[PDB]
């Protein structure tokens, strides 16, 4: 059977059941899942452009705008000028934001923890290697 | 930075570049996203319940629905009562949508050789065991 071994279709399986587990705790700590997306992308990191931010929480840029209106008028995000193109607008996490996902970011860890202790080191560190691998060389 | 190695971050990265490259190829061939992931997941199958259906493709079970509505009406696929339980219907590809989707599935076989290539064999299988081990240890 093509699908039960299809790569896409086994990332895009793996992918949606992982997920879905954590963001049942992201909804019972009070996040939605583009919220919990975008704090913890920003999380611990220099200002992006949204195009960054759009890139790495899988979001359709023109719905992580929209987004950050709402979430920079709670304080919790700043858009700001990149130093050099018009163009670009850079955006990081405000210290209230940071506060307001510690939390959570450490429980994602330790669900992350859980999902990977089957596997072991080995096989984990592979896998992390090989999807970084793969997604550097498919970014645009 | 916490986003640079979580899991279900990179999983979803790597599933979103991967799949939309593919997405190209299926509506350059007449196919919509959810077309291509039915068929494809349908083809060389028994019939298998709508759930099932669900799962594999990733598309909540309402949204499943509405396209078999649609592609049985276009004689793609066929709808069938469940041997036994009333609560339960079944699904499968007709001749027409195999002979629809044969070609494409080709090509994404090639598309998937292409994209695992720079890994090299074992590796390839390695990634494709753990995803899924994965999915069957979270699937419900
Ligand atoms: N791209 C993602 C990022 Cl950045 C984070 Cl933190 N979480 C998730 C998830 O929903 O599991 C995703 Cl897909
Ligand atoms: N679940 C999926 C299945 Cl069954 C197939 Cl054939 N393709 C894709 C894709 O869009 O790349 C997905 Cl996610």
């Amino acid at each position: 059977r093509f699908v039960d071994d299809y790569l896409p279709a086994l990332l895009a399986q793996a992918s949606q059941l992982i997920s879905s587990e954590f963001h049942e705790v992201a909804r019972q700590h009070g996040f939605s899942v583009s919220e919990w997306r975008v704090m913890a992308s920003l999380a611990g990191s220099e200002p992006i452009s949204i195009g960054q931010l759009a890139q790495v929480t899988v979001t359709k840029q023109p719905t992580v705008t929209r987004l950050l209106d709402r979430m920079e008028a709670r304080g919790q995000v700043e858009r700001l000028p990149h130093e050099s193109d018009r163009r670009i607008t850079l955006v990081r996490i405000t210290r209230k934001g940071l506060k307001a996902v510690e939390h959570l970011m450490e429980l994602a860890r330790e669900h992350e923890r859980r999902v990977l202790e089957p596997f072991g080191l080995r096989r984990a560190e592979e896998l992390k290697q090989t999807l970084r691998q793969m997604i550097d060389l498919h970014v645009h």
